[PDB]
DNA sequence: CACCGATCGACT
DNA sequence: AGTCGATCGGTG
């Protein structure tokens, strides 16, 4: 299953969805969506660590989101009960993903190609 | 210094 | 109007 969560994000990669997807932002949302999907534990703790200075990340709730930090564009993430800062230039989402898929034991070359495409 | 925040300009 | 997200000022 780690090989066929790699399939799944080398499919997403392939996707016409994916190639769909018009901005950074419209990826790195898609990227989260499809990443809970293949384990939402792993999802859940690798999204425990990661948090910024004065910034919270991720929360279950856009309320704690617009609490911690001034403005972030909080948006839902699609298919999850979680929420996610959206005001963050395009390095800054490559390292949320970068974490995030370090933390749920992704191979290192996949996730420099996920990142190198958003 | 390398990392983070969020203003405010670019593009629609 | 609204969204995106580079740039640059902060900060530890």
């Amino acid at each position: 299953t780690i090989k066929d969560k790699v399939r799944a994000m080398r499919e997403l990669l392939l996707s016409d969805e994916y190639a769909e997807q018009k901005r950074a932002v419209n990826r790195f949302m898609l990227l989260l969506s499809t990443l809970y999907s293949l384990d939402a534990q792993a999802f859940a703790e690798a999204t425990e660590s990661l948090h910024g200075r004065t910034r919270v990340y991720f929360a279950a709730d856009e309320q704690t989101l617009l609490k911690n930090g001034n403005q972030t564009k909080p948006k839902h993430v699609p298919g999850t009960p979680y929420w996610v800062i959206t005001n963050t230039n395009t390095g800054r989402k490559c390292s949320m993903i970068e974490h995030i898929m370090q933390s749920m034991q992704f191979p290192a070359e996949l996730i420099e190609k996920v990142c190198g495409t958003i």
